[PDB]
């Protein structure tokens, strides 16, 4: 009888099935369109692996060891609820459903209560790493039933990416906390990509770097503190030549960014809970503005973007190194926002999130993977209740040393009309959060003036209304 | 019998009752606690007006002319639905309920459906102007039943603020469109207040203006193109002396901004629909960051904000005039965002909003009222298909002449570490919306690299996936 089952056999589910099989576990798979089941078994025997395929969910469930465990890798929608409903007709007390898709956390909360009515345990698990990580080692973010986690943790530990001896998996917490952490991972991923792209236009249009010089700089950055998956693939992307023309492939790609929800969800949560995530908004702003390609073209035909002619007396020596420090400084600031969001939500939901553990399993497998995440992990291992990431002693020193470079980059970009919303939003966020006194005193005065909303004073307690 | 009735006698409801009476209409009022109903009648006596009070809602409904019209000014919550149901137990076919509170538009849609099942017409009406506007003239944003609007239009026209002889009321559209327009008014208002507060901190910390000079500058600006309620009251606020100390009152106000939902709702709507509103995020970011007053104090103690020492050879000539032009430029950009939001939402909701009419009724009564809004109303009445506000010929000229001032302001603020998120977000929004090519090509290549999401090409049709 099978150790675990998996429903949903796109390339993601196929690769995870091969991953589980290659680790010595016997796995049964199902997919309504049977050719995907056939493709999985074909790929398994081509790699000398064993994957059992069944034509129905009933036959798959019947071949599962007790306690029965099934992984769901189905595109988000009513097809997930239809499969859960069908599974609950054959599962019994103590069996486990594991949803591995990018889900909105409120949806998983509903499915947890529904399965619990039949005493079926539910694990809502975020997965990061794509098709490659699904096959060779990804980052698992399971949350929900701790009992469910314990029954499957050996599979997750062996199939996840390994950072030294440490598997990239942890018990996130109860309920839908696993979906929430994976959502925030993608939100942070949105920010890193927007910051990298802004570094790309800064060197292209201020330093006049061609695509070959750009790829070299990113590869040089990947050898240092900025070592990361996104910096690495960016260096590869910028050097890629087109095979339909004689241009660079990145110059032939239409600048309309897609998006599938997780970035928007992070933003909705930050707005609703009053948690400031300015770098998040900048990344979303860029993607949402890019959609209106025809309007942007007509708008530029009225507001012509003149070609950037650099002042010959412009001090641009060490500017490339200033940009390195600024981009690193912005990652500290951006991750501070994301980790602050996770901390406040954990406190509001009583999830008891372990931010050091979350940072640890983000060191490999996932998209934001970087040696940067090992520094974050160490910061929270030393202070589990750290309020803001850059208040850690080491990160604080990094900020104090690299912030002048950030100001220099924002200055030059502003002077030459280069849009850098994520860079400037990150600098603004740091300056406001480190300001004991902000101009919201005037805002409060205005609100009392036109709305009689009252205000508080600095020198005494109470709520005061003034006849201005 | 009474021409109309009003339920809910806080200061807003009391003043509107006096307003309706002062315009010649016979109005009956009711409040759950009878103490407020008496107070309304005493104040009516003292102002040589007559307002009829009733002890229960049944007597009020019995004294209404057909078609019966009742105005609701109840604090948002279940009490609104409770009063609606209580009213539906006595209204007949063709009677009208008008809700005037700051309501979330989805909740009004529900109340419109229920009242329509009882054949009672519903009017969800946004109201802006505060206590003074309720008494002497506010901006009414009624949406829903066109039959209900036509039956109550003369009361709304005479009680609204008058710009010349044009009353600040219009039929917004069907459904809850009136609540949505009022919500976006507050969103724009949030942006105006944040931009003004950044002008204040720029002059205070870069130019070293004290409060007397600050008040003089805003008064000076109120005489020119920036003539507006918010600029005017800002001048009064900055000059206001505290009577408990010998300091300026605004300096004794704790910098923790309140917020009661409408600004947050505007951002939630923009985020969910993918409509870029970066200036709204900056306004909300500033208010949300201000709440963390204790963390901000601890943060500055570690990140000491040095005294802003201005370079003696810094060219600050015409800097005050650059700030004037920059603030006016940001208002153009911010209203471009908010009016684009209204346009896109009108399309998606099939509301057929008249942006020229909405701008017209925002010229008086409401908080954002300004001669600026007459220019906006004229721009849309000249071209009802205008897409972006700053694409109007005269607004386009303003951007071209004033955008260099905005760059100069952002440059100086960046150099001297002044957080100005709304100014920088406005400038970034303009530079992105007017960019034919944005670095989202790199983002699209990354998403195809790690997620196989495919990309589009600039030179041919189709969706392409590259083995990078
Ligand atoms: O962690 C990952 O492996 C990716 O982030 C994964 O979740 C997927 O690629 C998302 O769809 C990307 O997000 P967008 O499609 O919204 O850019
Ligand atoms: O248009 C108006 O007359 C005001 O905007 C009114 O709606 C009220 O004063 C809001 O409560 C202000 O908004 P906040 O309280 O969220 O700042």
């Amino acid at each position: 009888m099978c150790d675990i089952g998996l429903i949903g056999l796109a390339v993601m589910g196929q690769n995870l099935s091969l991953n589980i099989s290659s680790k010595g576990f016997k796995i049964g798979v199902y997919n309504r369109t049977y050719e995907r089941t056939e493709e999985t078994m074909k790929r398994a025997k081509e790699e000398n692996l064993v994957v059992y395929g069944y034509k129905t969910v009933e036959e798959l469930i019947n071949n599962l060891k007790k306690p029965r465990k099934v992984i769901l890798l189905i595109k988000a929608g009513p097809a997930v609820d239809e499969n859960i409903s069908n599974i609950l007709k054959h599962f019994e007390k103590g069996d486990i459903i594991i949803d591995g898709g990018n889900e909105w956390y409120i949806n998983s909360e509903r499915r947890i209560k529904l399965c619990k009515e039949k005493d079926v345990e539910y694990l809502a698990m975020g997965v990061s790493g794509g098709e490659a990580g699904a096959r060779y080692g990804c980052s698992f973010m399971p949350g929900g039933s701790k009992y469910a986690y314990d029954c499957v943790k050996e599979i997750l530990e062996k199939c996840s990416a390994q950072v030294g001896n440490s598997p990239c998996v942890t018990y996130i917490g109860p309920g839908s906390s696993g979906n929430y952490v994976k959502m925030v991972h993608n939100g942070i991923e949105y920010g890193d990509m927007q910051l990298i792209s802004e570094s790309y236009v800064i060197m292209k249009h201020i330093l006049k770097y061609d695509n070959q010089k750009l790829s070299e700089v990113f590869n040089k950055w990947n050898e240092g503190i900025l070592n990361s998956y996104l910096i690495e693939i960016t260096a590869n992307i910028l050097a890629k030549k087109d095979d339909l023309t004689n241009n660079y492939l990145v110059d032939m790609i239409l600048d309309i960014a897609g998006a599938k929800g997780t970035g928007k969800w992070t933003m909705l949560e930050a707005t609703e809970r009053g948690i400031p995530c300015p770098t998040m908004c900048a990344a979303l702003d860029a993607r949402n503005i890019s959609v209106f390609k025809e309007l942007r073209t007509k708008a530029e035909s009225n507001f012509n973007k003149d070609n950037i002619l650099i002042d010959p007396n412009e001090d641009l020596n060490d500017f490339e190194n200033d940009l390195l420090n600024a981009l690193y400084c912005c990652k500290i600031i951006s991750y501070t926002q994301g980790l602050f969001l996770l901390k406040q939500v954990s406190e509001e939901m009583n999830w008891k999130l372990n931010l050091g553990e979350i940072a640890r399993i983000w060191r490999g497998g996932c998209i934001i993977r970087a040696v940067f995440l090992d520094r974050i992990a160490n910061a929270y291992k030393n202070n589990e209740k750290l309020e803001l990431l850059f208040l850690d002693n080491e990160f604080s020193d990094d900020i104090k040393n690299k912030l002048p470079s950030l100001r220099k980059i924002v200055l030059m970009a502003t002077k030459y009309s280069i849009p850098i919303p994520a860079f400037s939003a990150s600098l603004a966020y740091f300056q406001m959060v480190t300001s004991q006194n902000l101009p919201l005193n005037l805002v409060q005065a205005q609100r009392d003036y036109f709305g009689s909303h009252t205000y508080r004073r600095t020198d005494r307690e109470g709520n005061y209304h003034t006849l201005w």
